């Protein structure tokens, strides 16, 4: 009953073109607001017992309340079939943006000073949810989205494969911590100073576990900083209990870019 105030009703919203399609399609969309003017927004789409829809309202109120700028907010939730109301970032997701570093018509080379910062507001969004026992089950560059003014915000988690992100002790059991979440953040680390390879070239995703097993880890770049790879390392550490948390990542990270 009370947490209906997550739900916006339909007729303010406006729906448009695909941005992305398995269990859901992401569209462009107009969202009316109580101001009188309209909001670009992204739309995410996604049994049918009373139970289970108040766990999803719960949730979303929840994530409706996140009010930090590396975490991005929720708007709220169209129920027809719901649709979650997300504020839509033009310079899109970090993990393209990576990529078309690399290339004519795209941003300039991204120095290292850029590279870092990126990591640091990746870090401070997730302290933040950290903070509040959210878990994100879903980090990397592709799910860190780019404000208008580039910070990078975290965005995709919560609500309920991308097996190379996925923590050792999470391969072998049904077994998902901040320490996970942990692990995760090391590998889009490595994401952002590679300016976006995939991760572990030549391992197919079905060796991930025993690859992982055998003690091995994401190489360090070329032209990375030992002390940046470092801080990535101590992501993967197999005892999920010997990784830092992100308050100590955040922290080590500052003080690395403070240095250069
Ligand atoms: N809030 C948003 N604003 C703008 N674009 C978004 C937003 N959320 C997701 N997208 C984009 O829509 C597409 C589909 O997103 P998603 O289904 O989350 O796929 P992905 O697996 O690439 O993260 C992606 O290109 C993503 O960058
Ligand atoms: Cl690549
Ligand atoms: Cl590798
Ligand atoms: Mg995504």
């Amino acid at each position: 009953n009370k947490l209906e105030d997550v739900v916006i009703d339909r007729n303010l919203l406006i729906l448009g073109k695909i941005l992305g399609e398995e269990f859901g399609s992401v569209m462009e969309g107009n969202l009316k607001q109580e101001d009188g003017t309209s909001l670009k927004v992204a739309v995410k789409t996604m049994n049918s017992s009373q139970r289970e829809i108040e766990e999803f309202l719960s949730e979303a109120a929840c994530m409706k309340d996140f009010s930090h700028p590396n975490v991005i907010r929720l708007l709220g939730v169209c129920i027809e079939k719901p649709m979650v109301i997300l504020p839509f970032m033009k310079y899109g997701d970090l993990h393209t943006y990576l990529l078309y570093s690399r290339l004519e018509t795209g941003p300039k080379h991204i120095p290292l000073q850029t590279l870092l910062k990126f990591m640091v507001d990746i870090a401070l969004g997730m302290e933040y949810l950290s903070n509040r026992n959210f878990l994100h089950r879903d980090l990397a560059a592709r799910n860190c989205m780019l404000r208008d003014d580039m910070t990078v915000c975290v965005a995709d988690f919560g609500l309920s494969m991308p097996v190379k992100w996925i923590a050792i002790e999470s391969l072998a059991d049904r077994v998902y911590t901040s320490k996970s979440d942990v692990w995760a953040f090391g590998v889009t680390m490595w994401e952002i100073a590679t300016r976006g390879m995939t991760p572990y070239p030549g391992v197919q995703n079905h060796e991930m576990y025993d690859y992982l097993l055998h003690g091995h880890r994401l190489k360090q770049p070329e032209d990375c900083l030992d002390e940046l790879y470092e801080i990535m390392y101590s992501c993967w550490r197999t005892d999920p209990l010997d990784r830092p948390t992100f308050s100590v990542l955040r922290l080590q990270l500052e003080k690395l870019l403070e240095s250069l």
